[PDB]
């Protein structure tokens, strides 16, 4: 046996494990779906950026009822390191009231104030130079940021031209510089903080920062290319899974732990996971004949994720280089890449495709003149008609409560709903962070191979579609600002400035709109279970003793940010109420 298993090797996975895996006298078995990266360039190497090496294969959306009926690809990752082997290494806190929300929900310990040690334990900030910190308007809260913790995050030591600009005409438009996005708030622009080791300019993924760190321990075991197929269970007691080849060979195994198993399997594995095992909505367990163990209607509901849009552009007088040097100019690629190879410097610092800075906003910040428009209407709308009729009353109690949150943040000046983004290149793009819509993930069989039945439902809350319009028109005062229209912007077809109306403007946004960045989340989610949550405020699932929830699974909604900074810090956290409960070293 061993002390602890634990389902997926991602981000929330590796950390939890490196952190038990501290006692010389606890076990750990981490099962991951996928294989350990090769340290190929398109993982570690910015400029080369190559994510599709290790998503999951074929997982397909439903057809997406509020975006045309569309169906997507959908983006997940399977590899040990989970989202940071693949993702753009953007590495950002939520805001203040994300956390403060999550608590209010009913959720004792959860808060700003909790959550900061953690951030601060998970991390080692690297400054950038002092010469780039000036011209670059690079700042930061020493005060805030980690000093001695594992992962590693600095900035690209590099900005290309364009991104002054484009900085200039965000500060025009009603957002200004920002401290440190890291402080709690982020209203305006700021640059992105990186996941990179910024000794050589490579990756700081959880494979690395909290498994090859830590692998000389003989207590901390990894079972790559492996799927947790099931829970096992003495009565209400969890004590063990079995597990499968993810190649779909015909065995199956069983192993057992001590003290806990935990999940770590994602937004999108968690769920089936916990349905296939019995722990579920009975209506789903009872069509598929599968025992039920907890009747849990919260679970597989209540998926969320950001979605993005992508903007084209054309130029009479964009600056060189740009992002879109390196994949037209294969002189400038070469010599950028040489100079990266000899002294690692350069334009293969920076995530290819992606700039050096960004923006944030408020909704008021978005919307000054209609922001209150848009919360009348919110209000307005009984939370029941953005979920399906029959959905569970429990279900239904909990989004109304984190929609009354929501609608709060909609109120605070100081609370993020979109972003946006130029890369210098020939494309824009604005990300929607708060959405209203909430989604499904459901197993459709009991075969632990069979893909799940996704179901994003991306713009069925209509009230998101007001936010994201208003999040297109900002970016497009940026483009008119002063700064941009030196370099001669238009919006190319099938956007244009002769889209004027936020009816036409919209049609388009509904073809275009993704429904994910790959952030799906919320799935098991920590609120009380009269309000349709799985789990408790200790990320325990509820009806089961000796079982938890370490990944974003957990989360009640979406932060003002992008999910990685908090999947660490999260899983920094319950590694230190594990070790309380178990009265660990
Ligand atoms: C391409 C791309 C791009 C981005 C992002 C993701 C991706 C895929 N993200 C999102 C972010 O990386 C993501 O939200 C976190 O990695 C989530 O961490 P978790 O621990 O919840 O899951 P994570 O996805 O990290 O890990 C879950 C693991 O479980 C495994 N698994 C699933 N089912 C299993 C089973 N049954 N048995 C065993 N293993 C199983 C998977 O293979 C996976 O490795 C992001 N975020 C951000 O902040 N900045 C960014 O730049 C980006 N960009
Ligand atoms: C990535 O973060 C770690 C953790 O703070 C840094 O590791 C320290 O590195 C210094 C210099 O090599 C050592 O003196 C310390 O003993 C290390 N501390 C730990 C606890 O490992 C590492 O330096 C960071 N990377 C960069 C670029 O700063
Ligand atoms: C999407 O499909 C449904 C039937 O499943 C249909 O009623 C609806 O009109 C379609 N939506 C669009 C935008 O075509
Ligand atoms: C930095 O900010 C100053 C002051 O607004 C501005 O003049 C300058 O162009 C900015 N540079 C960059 C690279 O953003
Ligand atoms: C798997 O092996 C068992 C035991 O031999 C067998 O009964 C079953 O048919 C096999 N299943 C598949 C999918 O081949
Ligand atoms: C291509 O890049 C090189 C190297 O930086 C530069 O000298 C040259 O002017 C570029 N060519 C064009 C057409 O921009
Ligand atoms: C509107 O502008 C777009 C984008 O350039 C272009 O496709 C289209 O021809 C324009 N529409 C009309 C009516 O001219
Ligand atoms: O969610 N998606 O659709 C995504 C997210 C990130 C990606 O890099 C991607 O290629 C697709
Ligand atoms: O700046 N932010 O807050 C961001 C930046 C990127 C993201 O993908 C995001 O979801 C939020
Ligand atoms: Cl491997
Ligand atoms: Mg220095
Ligand atoms: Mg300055
Ligand atoms: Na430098």
């Amino acid at each position: 046996n061993y002390t602890f298993i634990i389902a997926g090797g991602g981000i929330s996975g590796l950390t939890l494990a490196d952190r038990l895996t501290e006692d010389p006298r606890v076990t750990v078995l981490v099962i991951e779906a996928g294989p350990l990266d090769r340290g190929e360039d398109g993982i570690l190497v910015p400029g080369a950026f190559s994510p599709w090496l290790y998503f999951w294969p074929g997982l397909v959306s439903t057809p997406q009822a509020g975006l045309n009926n569309r169906t997507v690809d959908v983006i997940t990752a399977q590899v040990v390191g989970g989202g940071s082997t693949i993702n753009a290494m953007v590495y950002l806190r939520g805001d203040k009231d994300d956390y403060d929300s999550w608590g209010a929900l009913g959720n004792p310990g959860w808060s700003w104030n909790s959550m900061l040690p953690y951030f601060i334990k998970s991390e080692t900030f690297t400054p950038p130079s002092p010469e780039l910190a000036a011209a670059g308007n690079i700042t930061w809260d020493g005060s805030i940021r980690g000093r001695s913790g594992p992962v590693n995050y600095s900035y690209p030591n590099y900005f290309f031209p364009g991104s002054e600009n484009w900085w200039n005409a965000a500060n025009e438009v009603g957002l200004p510089p920002v401290k440190d996005p890291m402080a709690g708030s982020k209203q305006g622009v700021f640059w992105i903080p990186s996941a990179i080791d910024a000794r050589t300019m490579t990756r700081s993924h959880a494979r690395r920062n909290h498994y090859d760190r830590v692998s000389s321990r003989p207590n901390y075991h990894i079972l790559p290319s492996h799927l947790v197929s099931k829970i096992l269970f003495r009565g209400k007691q969890a004590i063990g899974v079995s597990y499968i080849p993810t190649s779909g060979g015909n065995t199956t195994t069983n192993v057992y732990a001590s003290k806990e198993i935990t999940l770590a399997a994602g937004g999108l594995g968690t769920p089936k996971i916990l349905q296939l095992s019995g722990i579920g909505p009975r209506k789903l367990l009872n069509e598929l004949g599968i025992p039920v163990i907890s009747d849990l209607p919260g679970v597989g509901q209540n998926l969320q994720d950001q979605p993005t849009l992508t903007i084209p552009y054309t130029f009479t007088n964009n600056v060189f280089p740009n992002t879109d040097s390196l994949t037209t100019n294969a002189t400038y690629n070469a010599e950028q890449r040489a100079l990266y190879d000899s002294s690692k410097q350069g334009a293969y610092t920076i995530v290819n495709s992606l700039s050096t800075n960004i923006g944030v906003m408020s909704l008021q910040r978005a919307a000054p003149k209609s922001y209150r428009q848009i919360i009348a209407a919110a209000r307005a709308r009984s939370a029941s008609l953005s979920l399906p009729p029959g959905t569970d009353p429990a279900v239904i109690r909990g989004y109304q409560a984190q929609r009354n949150a929501i609608l709060k943040q909609f109120e605070n000046p100081n609370v993020g709903v979109g972003t946006v983004h130029w890369g210098t290149g020939s494309s824009a793009l604005v990300y929607h962070l708060k959405p209203l819509s909430r989604g499904t993930v459901n197993i459709r069989s009991t075969n632990p191979l069979d893909a799940p039945e996704i179901d994003y439902r991306t713009g069925t809350d209509p009230i998101d579609a007001q936010v994201y319009t208003s999040l297109f028109r900002k970016n497009r005062e940026i483009f008119n600002a002063p700064s941009m229209r030196v370099l001669g912007p238009s919006e190319a077809a099938p956007f244009g400035a002769n889209l004027t109306t936020d009816e036409e403007i919209y049609a388009v946004m509904r073809e275009l709109i993704n429904p994910s960045n790959a952030h799906q989340c919320c799935t098991a989610a920590m609120m009380p279970k009269d309000m349709g949550g799985v789990v408790s405020s200790e990320q325990k699932v509820y009806g089961v003793q000796g079982l938890r929830v370490a990944d974003i699974s957990f989360w009640p909604f979406q932060l003002s940010g992008s999910p990685m900074a908090t999947a660490y810090a999260g899983a920094e956290r319950l590694a230190d109420v594990i070790k309380k409960e178990h009265r660990l070293a």
